[PDB]
């Protein structure tokens, strides 16, 4: 094995005086040497306050040099961090820590009350009581490196039917979760590496593939506390960013800035632009190609298994192929891992549960047994093999629509309607109905000020590429879609509100 | 873990119909699918002939598609191949198999008698009785994949005082022995990969970093049964070679051909030229830069621990720095791993005994305990830290010369004398003597036809860069140097022949 801790420590010894963390806004830099000292010291101080290996500690913070120190220090201690989205509802967070049977929670958010008053046995730690603006608050004797087993829990990330599940990431999962950035994305070891921390740390990509990779390759992690497209493009040039991994939205922002930015603005050093673009619309992709530099690679992955597919220089966003570490198959929906589909027939994408795999969801054994089957991980996504020997992601099995014996993916239809003039957003659901089973229904929201009509949206679709049966049978023009705390559509529920 | 077998199998499933092996001379190609079938079938047939996991089998063959199949098939079975240099003396090979307590030996060499008559309990298998020109001889039912433990032995390579020691390479060592080609050398996963098999398979680089890497990255291994510089340069262009790892001699041959080859001869696709160039003279290096394309990377490594240092685009051959997976130190010669030297003081290079490390020499526990110390591997090489924070390899501790309290590395002096006009080869030894301890002595061999004199070689050195004390105190002009079966100088013994 090489654990996270080990990866980062060996790095320290290879490049003590090279820059590890940079918060350019706060005019802060730490070398690898300096960043080890602060992990060490915080680690000791949390241990001095009585808090042992294998104990789960929650982390609720937005991206900052301070939380990076906090998380590493916990792992260095031996505590198993459970990283949580700070945009979750107070209620929700308080719940997951209660369920999580967690010894403490480091927070930088208040929402503190929602916890202190959750009835949870969870010692509430203010983040700024540990470290703040780099140098931390230290006492206790330098503690020892605890033994770590390959399958022992190491970190806990959250996914999402009901409340988000808690995926346990074993110690042995770190390496391939990092190195796929190198085998797939083309990063190599070296002090030239300057990685821009745009992806949140509470996400496996933001943590393993961005933070950890950047450090473990003896490079520099550039901290970003708040995303602004121009400021970011400025960081690239100013910081010598060599690679960045960004969400489809981030990219759209960046590509348009770069376009309305002539070359002002030398993005020369940017060599890799990486993204999980299964859901990236065709339009955005190509503004990314036209307007941003460096090699673009498209990746598909999951919290459970990390990276499963990719495309260098992608033409579309849906169509990818497995790289190093991965093994994949497409099996009949609801059926044995061994039931590979014909070719051209759609099915569930499933991927080998090797070393990068999680070990189960904390305290959800049915959930786990729904997902880890005979040493395979079940994506719950629907794919098909292209005659070109690649995998086309069609959409989530859960969102699939079954309309008189036929397979309809709301996402396809959402991508066409999304371009109809006048449409600010759309979700396509299957109304519990007839023709039969389910009738394809479009819920669309107009651009500020503007009118839509079902007639006009139908003619638009009629003029479009969609096969007969895919066309919506019905439209509801709404002035907003109900979403959860995480800007994401309450599908099951929208249905109640329209049927 | 990811074992060799697993790496190659997962590849098979990602790229069944892509080309794995190519013997262009014999006009032979196999896809990954085809290459699995033949590993499977041979594996079964050796198992059918009664031969179980963990049993050591010797392999004595020059590079060929057939031996690649043989070796993989043994590992797939579960047998632990011990790969041996075919240029070893009949006597010598017969010995190492006796010592090795080996159940069988696959040979393609005769020298067969030297074994059949060695008194060894070693079933002699002709290679051509198993597989020949691709398709093999098959019987038995398809056997099962045996369980493999991370520290379980997996392969056995040979190094070299007396007879070469047998380094056991555990199952868990495969991955980083492959992936350092990607973190250091910059190879990424992909069917574009075309790797030229110039390095022999009985060498860890030839096996892990060349064969296995090429396959495991879903690429193509180009078989080379015999090295000819022009033929090779032709293979590059013709084969679309993307990378090659070659010995300092191979390179010299290739660089001179490319130079006396205009561009005839488009070496466009060659992107990585890699070598262990610690001993590469300054002249050759730079003909490699002037005359060969693609990125040049210099590596230092050992059988015991694989890759420990490297330089992208190297200026000299002696000066390198640790990459991903490695941890290194320079400690006082003969002393505790914890005795780091001052800075600028010379010492023994030692490297962390992590996952890529061997587990010991087969049946040499003192030897092992001389080499694996408190979880470090001891290179027995002498290095120094440059003020530039890099490691300079000076030479082997064993060849070091101690001349009145001073450290002299024969290799430095050998590099200067090697350019003196009229010198075809030179070795510098320390005569057991005075001034004291040891007197620096040069043994040189003239160019065909030519004369040398000590006077003239002294004036040459006098005109050269060497510091006072390094100059040879004595010359012996010899018309050959005694070498072992492996074209390498019998240092200890030359001394007898001159003193
Ligand atoms: O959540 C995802 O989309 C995701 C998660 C992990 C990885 Cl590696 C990738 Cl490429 C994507
Ligand atoms: O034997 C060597 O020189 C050697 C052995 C292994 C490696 Cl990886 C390298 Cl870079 C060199």
């Amino acid at each position: 094995m090489q654990t996270v801790n080990e990866m980062l420590r060996r790095a320290a010894t290879r490049a003590p005086d090279h820059c590890a963390l940079a918060v350019p806004a706060r005019g802060l830099r730490l070398t690898h040497a300096e960043l080890r000292a602060r992990v060490e010291a915080v680690a000791a101080r949390l241990h001095a306050d009585g808090l042992r290996p294998q104990q789960r500690v929650a982390v609720v913070a937005p991206n900052s040099a301070d939380v990076v120190i906090a998380i590493l220090a916990l792992h260095r201690l031996g505590a198993v961090p459970a990283l949580l989205n700070p945009r979750l509802k107070s209620a929700e967070l308080a719940e997951l820590i209660k369920r999580g049977e967690m010894t403490a929670a480091v927070i930088a958010v208040q929402v503190a009350d929602a916890i202190f008053q959750s009835g949870s046995g969870a010692r509430i730690i203010f983040l700024g009581d540990l470290v703040r603006d780099g140098e931390p608050y230290s006492y206790g004797p330098p503690i020892e490196d605890p033994q770590r087993e390959p399958a022992q829990p190491a970190f806990i990330f959250y996914t999402s039917t009901g409340l988000p599940k808690a995926a346990i990431i074993p110690q042995r999962a770190a390496e391939s979760r990092v190195l796929f950035m190198s085998t797939q994305v083309g990063l190599r070891h070296g002090r030239h590496n300057v990685v821009l921390g745009l992806m949140p740390l509470y996400h496996v990509v933001g943590f393993f593939a961005v933070l950890v990779a950047a450090l473990a390759l003896d490079g520099t992690y550039v901290v970003v506390e708040e995303f602004r497209p121009v400021d970011a493009l400025q960081l690239v040039q100013q910081e010598q960013v060599t690679s960045l991994f960004a969400t489809p939205t981030h990219l759209d922002a960046l590509a348009a800035a770069a376009a309305h930015a002539g070359s002002s603005l030398k993005l020369d050093s940017l060599r890799h632009v990486t993204f999980a673009g299964a859901t990236m619309p065709d339009a955005v992709l190509e503004t990314v190609h036209q307007h941003l530099p460096g090699e673009k690679v498209n990746g598909y992955g999951t919290t459970e298994a990390m990276n499963s597919l990719y495309m260098r220089q992608p033409k579309t966003g849906t169509e990818m192929a497995p790289g190093f570490f991965s093994e994949v198959r497409i099996v009949r929906i609801g059926g044995g891992v061994d039931e590979i589909v014909a070719n051209g027939e759609e099915g569930e994408l499933i991927v080998a549960a090797s070393d990068s795999a999680f070990v189960g969801y904390l305290n959800q054994p049915q959930a786990t047994a729904e997902k880890l089957q005979d040493g395979w991980y079940r994506t719950s996504d629907v794919a098909v093999w292209t005659p070109e020997g690649t995998v086309r992601i069609l959409g989530r099995v859960d969102d699939m629509i079954i309309s008189g014996g036929e397979n309809i993916h709301p996402s396809e239809i959402e991508r066409v309607l999304g371009t109809a003039p006048g449409v600010t957003e759309v979700v396509v659901i299957g109304l519990a109905d007839q023709r039969w089973g389910q009738s394809v229904t479009a819920c669309v929201v107009p651009r500020l000020g503007e009118t839509l009509s079902a007639d006009a949206l139908d003619t638009f679709c009629r003029s479009s590429e969609l096969a007969d049966f895919k066309r919506p049978k019905r439209y509801f023009i709404l002035d907003q879609l109900p979403k959860n705390a995480l800007n994401k559509v309450l599908r099951r529920q929208l249905v109640q509100q329209v049927s």
